[PDB]
């Protein structure tokens, strides 16, 4: 291990707290119940997702070269493609609305065409488990566990739908950046953004982390499994010892109703530890 770096951290004191959906509004092989309690000693959280200038001092000191950039593409939303026509390689077969892209990285998330000099502070896409993993290794730091990850969302608050409660907005306005209008063809941007937002916007949850919900998807440590949740230890789980998945949470700037309710809380999916996507970063932890 590289000495190590509680830098944006913040430390939570853990305890014990009831991990799962409480309403039942998962759908059934996402394994969001039993609703079950689970112990978490004190730990180590990013206050926010890691941002494109932490993940370019990252590769400027390392060489690393993300899975994105070996396999030579990434998917892109469809509305958002700045490449030339030749680098379109084909939409994805079970969901057209993401678009294969030649040369789409962390550096040029719309393709070729595409760069990140206006979002600095705006969180790294494109980045597979093992680029995540890779980053925290440097950083001095960790993935949280899927458990730490949904202790630190709810933010202090016990069996909320949301990270702040359970209207998803509260007084009629939102504070998390995910999609309004007909999906995937047109985005009201009511909360403020079409595409990703910076990493410190709306405003924090009670442990004072950011955008939890919404904006990029959060790479975690755990392998998937739609049945842990019934044979979960109480103390300190890490997922399953083997699976084929990792977890990943908070849903994304592209989440609506109509096909997805992943910014709830207790929503939880998974992918394969080298893909990688416009709409999914991660934020680090630490043991404290
Ligand atoms: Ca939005």
């Amino acid at each position: 291990a590289r000495p190590r770096s509680t830098r944006g951290q913040v430390r939570l004191p853990g305890g014990e707290f009831a991990m799962g959906d409480a309403f039942g509004e998962g759908y059934p092989a996402d394994g969001e119940t039993p609703v079950h309690t689970v112990r978490l000693r004190p730990f180590h959280i990013d206050e926010t997702a890691v941002t494109n200038a932490r993940f370019a001092a990252f590769v400027k000191a390392t060489g690393h070269v993300t899975d994105a950039e070996r396999f030579g593409s990434s998917a892109v939303f469809h509305l958002v493609v700045a490449a030339p026509d030749a680098d379109v390689l084909g939409s994805a077969a079970g969901a057209p609305w993401w678009i294969n892209v030649r040369g789409a990285h962390w550096r040029r998330p719309e393709g070729a065409r595409s760069d990140i000099t206006g979002r600095p502070n705006h969180p790294v896409v494109h980045v597979s488990w093992n680029d995540a993993t890779a980053y925290a290794r440097w950083a001095g730091k960790r993935l949280p566990t899927e458990a730490e990850w949904e202790y630190a969302a709810r933010g202090g608050l016990a069996g909320r739908r949301y990270a702040w409660g359970d209207e998803l907005t509260p007084g009629g306005r939102w504070r998390c950046n995910i999609w309004q209008g007909r999906f995937p063809h047109v985005n009201t941007a009511e909360d403020g953004h079409l595409s990703t937002a910076p990493v410190k916007s709306y405003r924090p949850n009670g442990h004072g982390l950011w955008n939890t919900a919404g904006n990029v998807w959060e790479w975690c440590s755990d392998w998937f499994s739609p049945t842990y949740y019934a044979e979960s230890p109480t103390v300190d789980p890490h997922g399953p010892g083997t699976g084929a998945a990792r977890v990943l949470r908070g849903g994304s700037y592209l989440c609506h109703d109509s096909y997805c309710n992943r910014y709830r809380v207790a929503a939880r999916s998974s992918n394969t530890p080298d893909s990688s996507s416009g709409n999914l970063g991660f934020r680090c932890a630490n043991d404290a």
